[PDB]
């Protein structure tokens, strides 16, 4: 009676994941290889943060896990919650580790779930029982509840699939619970299909979702019919594949949805969606970890992360206090957002654009990472409010900030997984 | 929550223990470092074993444990019990490693089953509830049950931490378990005591048992009264400390028990009890384990051990088939046993002397260690009986067996712990 799974993950951590932390030019092996493991045993919250991250990395070559990525992550927060009540009397080094581990974990799991977002845009999300184009009781995203003509029969199933009296009404979080089972089911089918299995395996995450999509719209055997375009895809003739599908009956039936799917295939990105995709959640998750970083800033040479953060990355002293007039010295980089310039006022959008600028100036491909990890948690209150409020302006920059990340990720020598979930680039 | 104690142990094994396993030659850093940890996550029975072993090694540096070492030990076996039920299936490499791990663990905890033997000869054993000649009552070795002058207070107390209703009588193992408790209880008192600790730490394991032996007899503070002698022992002035200890009221109150304990400090061996503590426990613990190291051969080529066992260790060969007559070709290589040669098919030490001979002839300390681990298993019935009856011949060949390990760990460049149990040769 032991957690052979916890021990495996931990073993996985001490074995295959830490070299990826160091390779990312984030701290050295001294600390990630020997120091953290030691600390883990003393501080439960760090151990949990550590297992969640491990689970995350292991599960890209091993099924099942997933739930561990979620529970440990939960516990890490339960414990971090009360560890932070009195920061100054805790192990600031353990805190720093936990936060950094969680950040990378959130990055790797950023794209996890936009498939659900993908179909939401493409098919629609219904929270209360309704009837499909055939009169059947469905719910969520095209989820069939029963071919029975009894509304209450539907209710029973709906309450069976979930675990409570829904009266035929569910919460978004249940729709996806259901949707995801449906993706699982679809996947099994693809794999159990000779014409589809090869192409599917051949495909990365983003492009796999785009195929699932087709399988959701036209049905399995339906998709198996695009044999020409399926080959191109297999052989990775992206551009070729896109042109071939653009001239199929599917395309005429539904051009707009076809275009989005085509592009996803063509580009390997969520480009065709993100704009219609609800505010990227990972931003908030990183924000809840990095904030820890900003709350310990800075500590004595006593803690061995002293020289690793390198200093306080919060400081914007060289661009705050100006001279004459209320116009700042920030120049625009990456135009088509120059629109927001010359930030000619010490008013909204400042602090954020000042940090984005230091993120662009940070050529030490190690402190650049930390600026990436730290960004979400440095966003000031005002701006932050605007970002959630939908303020189209403030969404604009978060996209250029997301652009720097992809740029970095691409140009980098040794590709970094985990920022793979947030930039694609897989691997090279 | 988590089970950090376990994870600490497993991590300890993956960083501290396995290298000790290669230093011998059971070796293959690719088995003990890589293969076994992995195999461990499958097959709980291998993990416990592995965890127990590692708990033991850590114990030579951490004072807790003991139970986390007994609990797993019982578990490793309890599970390995049901394991050999279905050898001819699953993976046997796990069963194989388990044995290799269990055997090594036994050898390391041989000085524990010995201390039971030392005080057996000295204090005495009694599987009842007698009233000691000190006023109160007792059980087993010297476990005080009822101080109460009453013959009934114990006849309504004894059975308390034994599981089954002991009623009044107990088995060997039932005393051992409670003896080892009192032992450790006593080691704690010693470390808590500032007069003795400085010496106790200084002492090796054999001598540590002599000091404990005194403790049991005359109490913690009583021993502290030896001051002059203690320091001496602390300065490794063996010979002197022995002379000085003789001059004492303890030497006279009880002379024999004193001589034995004296020469024990003097030489750091068990010479004084040589012929009174025979059934060196592990011989039988190992027996039920090291057996499956012979049963599994020949190993399928798929087994990662295909080359580590190699030959049929249980194979005598031609020794038992002399060209003419009944006297075997075996020739004496020790001397304390030349009295048993030439051997001769008659017996009764034939089989044992034969196996003992392959051991001695064994160059390439790889199969050497294996024959050592395996010897206890190869010991035949009719011989085993002679031994536990105190046959001088039997007991002598056993000493010749131990003389072989002693001369081996010594001569070898890198000394190997876990063998410090049988003939010393410590610590580096």
């Amino acid at each position: 009676n032991l957690n052979l799974i916890d021990m495996k993950l931990f073993h996985h951590y001490c074995t295959k994941v830490w070299p990826t932390i160091t390779a990312a030019k984030v701290s050295g092996p001294e600390i990630w290889r020997d120091y953290i493991p030691e600390l883990a045993f003393d501080y439960p919250f760090l151990m949990h943060a550590l297992l969640a991250f491990s689970a995350t990395h292991l599960s890209r070559t091993e099924t099942g896990l997933e739930q561990y990525v979620s529970s440990h992550r939960l516990d890490a927060l339960r414990l971090l919650r009360e560890a932070v009540l009195e920061i100054s009397e805790n192990n600031t080094d353990a805190l720093v580790a936990s936060a950094l581990i969680l950040i990378m974990d959130s990055l790797a799991n950023a794209s996890v779930d936009n498939i659900f977002e993908m179909l939401r845009i493409d098919e629609g999300l219904r929270l209360k029982i309704y009837k499909d184009t055939e009169g059947y009781y469905t719910i969520g995203i095209g989820h069939l509840l029963t071919k029975s003509p009894s509304l209450n029969a539907a209710k029973s199933e709906l309450d069976k699939a979930i675990g409570r009296n829904t009266n035929g009404v569910i919460t978004k979080d249940e729709a996806e619970k259901l949707f995801n089972q449906d993706v699982d089911a679809a996947v099994r089918g693809i794999l159990r299909n000779a014409k589809l299995k090869p192409v599917y395996d051949s495909l990365d995450a983003v492009r796999r979702a785009a195929l699932i999509n087709m399988v959701f719209q036209m049905g399995e055997t339906g998709v198996a019919g695009f044999t020409n375009s399926l080959r191109m895809l297999q052989q990775k003739r992206w551009d070729e594949a896109a042109v071939n599908l653009a001239k199929s009956r599917w395309y005429n039936q539904t051009p707009n949805r076809a275009k989005r799917v085509i592009t996803t295939f063509r580009t390997g990105t969520w480009d065709a969606y993100v704009d219609s995709m609800s505010p990227s959640a990972w931003i908030f998750h990183v924000k809840g970890a990095a904030t820890i970083l900003t709350a310990v800033w800075p500590l004595s040479e006593r803690s061995k992360f002293h020289n690793i953060i390198s200093v306080d990355l919060s400081d914007l002293g060289d661009v705050i206090n100006p001279d004459v007039g209320t116009i700042t010295e920030l120049v625009c980089f990456d135009e088509s957002i120059a629109d927001l310039y010359p930030v000619g006022l010490d008013s909204p959008y400042l602090i954020t654009l000042a940090y984005l600028d230091k993120l662009h100036r940070e050529k030490n491909q190690g402190d650049f990472i930390l600026r990436v990890f730290t960004f979400p948690a440095l966003l000031d209150k005002t701006f932050l409010a605007l970002l959630m409020t939908g303020d189209l302006g403030a969404m604009r920059i978060m996209r250029s900030y997301y652009k720097l990340l992809r740029g970095f990720a691409t140009e980098v020598k040794d590709k970094v997984w985990f920022l793979e979930g947030v930039t694609q680039v897989l691997p090279q």
